[PDB]
């Protein structure tokens, strides 16, 4: 027999990437792969790639079928409107996934199909693991994010229960000093301040979509036979050690696509830009600052304002991903100074890149990041410092870690200014803050290849999962 995983991502890049990587290594491996796409995420695909781009090769087709399921959205959600996505997606792709799990049953006996033997469910996206619960079909569920994130978001409930969401004052919300407060009981992150969690949490609405939500995803995560995590054990072991008392067992797989490599389907609405790479040639060894802030995040027209203002007086060259709709509002143009070094060849701007391939760049010598996970476990696998700008979710948590735990990272201040931009660059750059930073970075690139290659951790937590619970086709 041959095993067959559904599979069923959120609608966002950082989502699909994680689930995608699995799936792909499952076909290798033999299996049946049924890839489950909602109509929003599936129909923004194919008009910014183009069906064949998105759907499987002819050569994987027969063991890799791409189904697509209502969800009720309109295509004109942005990523950002994580509550509006969120809210519809639990109400509306039950019905539909459940229709789905039973034609793919009836598809045994009308073409010969394998049954399904497991699905695996993004941990947002609770539909799936009810509709596999009731069918008597095994889930495990990953968690796309990182160990410290599901820490802060497993912490919503008690926050609820110590009066602290939602906020009782809407002053509060953005108070620094409010902000900073400790949250002393969070087991395995003692550090936590309340801004440290994910943010989400900030919020005056009793009923709101995304703490309500968290806490359904929580429950169900905790109900599932595992949990996979894209991070590795040793990298945020406090708290995968306190994860484990409120979770069935847990997999850290990651950097799963690093584990993958050790050893044809476009996922983005983003054309990478080719030109990034050649651009990097031409550059001296560690001399790049790369800035980029993932595929949901939104800043104002003045933050990208000092953001270009900083980088054109940081003293280096700098590659800027500008995601064409990372900007709040009407497109501004670019300050002259950015626009001169642009054209002395100094620095470049592309809205998008190949960006596993540009950490790995021999140019490059900071991440100046938003913080999301897929980004950070880049930028872990390359050996390169962060310099943290959080903006939304569990990036102000991962934040709080690179800063205070990993130690592979720097914090900018959240209202952006140019001057402390270019300083806290420069000291990244050629300073002790950097040459500090830059080490902590290599032990980790050395700890994530140890884990990744044949033999470590996290290699090892792969082989578990593809073979004893997805392959096993029972
Ligand atoms: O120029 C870019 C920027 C990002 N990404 C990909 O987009 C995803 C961003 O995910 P992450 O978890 O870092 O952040 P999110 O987009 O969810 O905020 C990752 O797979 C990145 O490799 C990419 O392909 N090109
Ligand atoms: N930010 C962000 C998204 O990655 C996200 C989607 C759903 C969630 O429940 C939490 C976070």
């Amino acid at each position: 027999p041959t095993p067959h995983v559904v599979l069923v991502p959120f609608p966002g890049q950082g989502h699909v990437a994680p689930l995608m990587q699995l799936a792909r290594l499952l076909h290798a491996r033999g299996a049946r792969v049924t890839f489950v796409y909602t109509q929003y995420n599936y129909r923004r695909l194919l008009r910014a790639k183009g069906e064949a781009a998105v759907r499987p090769p002819a050569t994987s087709s027969a063991r890799f079928r791409i189904e697509v399921i209502d969800d009720g959205l309109s295509l004109s959600v942005p990523q950002n409107d994580v509550g509006g996505l969120v809210d519809s997606l639990r109400k509306n792709c039950l019905h539909p996934f459940r229709a789905l799990l039973r034609r793919l049953g009836q598809e045994v006996e009308g073409q010969d199909a394998p049954p399904v033997t497991c699905v695996v469910g993004d941990v947002v996206m609770t539909f799936a693991a009810a509709a596999a619960r009731e069918a008597g079909i095994p889930e495990v569920q990953f968690f796309t994010a990182s160990a410290c994130g599901l820490l802060g978001y497993l912490h919503y409930g008690e926050l609820v229960e110590r009066g602290l969401v939602p906020f009782r004052d809407a002053s509060l919300l953005a108070d620094d000093d409010y902000l900073d407060t400790p949250l002393e009981w969070v087991p395995g992150m003692s550090h936590m301040r309340l801004r440290d969690m994910p943010t989400f949490c900030r919020t005056t609405d009793p009923d709101d979509v995304m703490v309500s939500a968290t806490l359904q995803q929580m429950e169900s995560a905790a109900g599932s036979k595992a949990l996979i995590l894209n991070t590795l054990y040793e990298l945020e072991k406090d708290v995968v050690d306190a994860l484990a008392a409120f979770f069935p067992p847990i997999y850290t797989v990651g950097p799963l696509a690093e584990v993958i490599a050790s050893s044809a389907m476009d996922i983005s609405i983003w054309q990478e830009d080719t030109r990034c790479l050649s651009w990097l040639d031409g550059k001296p060894a560690g001399s790049v600052v790369y800035v980029n802030f993932g595929s949901m995040a939104v800043m104002t027209a003045a933050q990208a304002r000092e953001f270009a203002l900083g980088l054109a007086s940081c003293g280096s060259p700098f590659l800027w991903v500008k995601r064409p709709d990372v900007v709040e509002g009407e497109e501004v143009l670019l300050p002259e100074a950015l626009l001169d070094e642009v054209a002395r060849g100094r620095g470049l701007v592309v809205p998008w890149c190949p960006q596993a391939a540009v950490l790995k760049h021999a140019a490059v010598g900071l991440f100046v990041s938003h913080c999301g996970w897929n980004s950070l476990l880049e930028a872990t696998a390359a050996g390169q410092p962060v310099l943290a700008w959080p903006c939304h979710g569990e990036q102000t948590t991962n934040c709080r870690q690179l800063c205070e735990v990993w130690g592979n990272g720097a914090q900018l201040p959240r209202e952006v200014e140019s001057g402390a931009v270019a300083r806290l660059v420069r000291e990244m750059m050629v300073g002790d803050l950097g040459k500090e930073k830059r080490a902590k970075a290599a032990e980790w690139k050395a700890a994530a290849e140890a884990a990744a290659r044949k033999g470590g951790a996290s290699w090892r937590n792969v082989e578990r999962v593809v073979n004893d619970l997805l392959l096993v086709g029972g």
